[PDB]
């Protein structure tokens, strides 16, 4: 889904620690961990970034949000956790595809960055 | 629409500036910010937390991410932003009626608290 280093992850071009997939999404755990629990869940639709989104996209960024409580709980997170989506250079926006970043496992701060 | 803080804005008990409004959320500015714009897109139906949203929600959910991203547009956060989801203890909510935060106007870091 994509030219980006997710698309390829989608495609299983390369390896990645899959949690979920179904047919319109993916979660897999992030490679560089900020928390004990950090995982993504990304549309396999190419949406390179939220300020695009169309509002066709609505029920499928709902979607994601959705498989990401429920990763979430079986992961074992029962205290709590972080949802952040980030758009661009301010919001430090690390690929050019859409991803929800889910994070648990520990105390999380304010401001979130 | 709820119990809550948010309960009482949704009901224009106590004020709030509002940003934008529609059947289904409202957005308005955060009285603590984080960063130059921030604000806050919450649901009228009152879901208590993101860990408990039903299957049926989704579509809710990813309207409160599609409103944030025109507001932002709106607000002129055009350099990026981050949007940011908390769930429980962990996740530093202390709200319980789902919230959506749109943080931007300055370099947002990671990890997100």
């Amino acid at each position: 889904g994509g030219d980006t280093i997710f698309g390829k992850i989608i495609r299983k071009e390369i390896p990645a620690k899959i949690i979920f997939e179904d047919d319109r999404c993916l979660a897999f755990h992030d490679i560089s961990p900020q928390a004990p629990t950090h995982f993504l869940v990304i549309p396999k639709k190419h949406i390179s970034q939220i300020s695009v989104a169309e509002d066709d996209d609505e029920s499928l960024l709902g979607h994601l949000m959705i498989v990401g409580k429920k990763c979430a709980a079986d992961l074992g997170l029962n205290k709590g956790y972080r949802m952040v989506v980030n758009e661009g250079s301010d919001g430090g926006q690390s690929v050019y595809h859409v991803h929800l970043h889910v994070l648990g496992g520990r105390q999380m701060h304010w401001p979130p960055g």
